[PDB]
């Protein structure tokens, strides 16, 4: 299901997510979800941002999944699925560097 998602890159490193997201063609909010390098059972949402200060850059947010079922970056805002979390952050920037816009091209 999660593996079925085109934005789910699975087991790729933080550096690789950065290589992919640092493409000059990527607008703010370009993103992907991957496994956390060191936190078992956790995912990482990698997102491109851009400003005149830093230019094109990348941020990483940890996504936790409870056995109790919920998915979240902040425990205050949980979802019944990773798909629903992605859909929510595609509408709300909240504390992220930018709302999610486009799936990172390979
Ligand atoms: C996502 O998993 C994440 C969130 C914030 C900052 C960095 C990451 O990417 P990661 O795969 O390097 O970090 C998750 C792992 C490795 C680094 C320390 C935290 C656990």
């Amino acid at each position: 299901s999660i593996q079925a998602e085109e934005w789910y890159f699975g087991k790729i490193t933080r550096r690789e997510s950065e290589r992919l997201l640092l493409n000059a063609e990527n607008p703010r909010g370009t993103f992907l979800v991957r496994e956390s390098e060191t936190t078992k059972g956790a995912y990482c949402l990698s997102v491109s941002d851009f400003d005149n200060a830093k230019g094109l850059n990348v941020k990483h947010y940890k996504i936790r999944k409870l056995d109790s079922g919920g998915f979240y970056i902040t425990s205050r805002t949980q979802f019944n699925s990773l798909q629903q979390l992605v859909a929510y952050y595609s509408k709300h920037a909240d504390g992220l560097c930018h709302r999610l816009t486009t799936v990172c091209p390979t």
